[PDB]
């Protein structure tokens, strides 16, 4: 089937289609709303705009998944999955623990996080082990772009 463009929302004709989860695009509409650059690699999605890691970065701020307060640009962070957090909100939600890295702990689906010995005991969750911290740029990753093109049967 013939998807519509995210982007323009006219039907996609092009031999080769970009996919970005589970949406599609022109590859001439997947650009940066900011410097028009194509967005071959990843893509960095906002509100009603898309956006290249630089342009990204330099407007908008991550929110810790805990405490909602911004994350300093120029700090590391932890992360679990998708979630990012301040270091000292990396922490056992019963115990109050601070993880460090390797830490065994679970993550819970709204990204609250609880220590391996706590959760085993209060029982769900995802099992982890702690990451370094990462730098504030390779945090957030943003999406794969994905090539698609159409073949028969059609
Ligand atoms: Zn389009
Ligand atoms: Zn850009
Ligand atoms: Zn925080
Ligand atoms: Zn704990």
């Amino acid at each position: 089937q013939i998807p519509q463009c995210a982007g323009c929302n006219q039907h996609i004709l092009d031999k080769f289609i970009l996919k970005v989860l589970d949406r599609h695009w022109h590859s001439s509409c997947l650009k940066c709303a900011d410097c028009q650059m194509q967005l071959a690699d990843r893509c960095f999605s906002r509100a009603g705009s898309v956006y290249c890691k630089e342009d990204f970065f330099k407007r908008f701020g991550t929110k810790c998944t805990a405490c909602q307060q911004g994350i300093p640009p120029t700090q590391v962070v932890r992360k679990a999955q998708d979630f990012v957090y301040h270091l000292h909100c990396f922490a056992c939600i019963i115990c109050n623990r601070q993880l460090a890295t390797g830490d065994e702990f679970y993550l819970m689906e709204d990204g609250r996080l609880v220590c391996k010995e706590d959760y085993e005991t209060a029982k769900g969750g995802t099992p982890l082990v702690a990451g370094s911290p990462i730098r504030h740029e390779n945090a957030v990753q943003g999406s794969a772009v994905e090539v698609q093109t159409y073949q028969p049967p059609w």
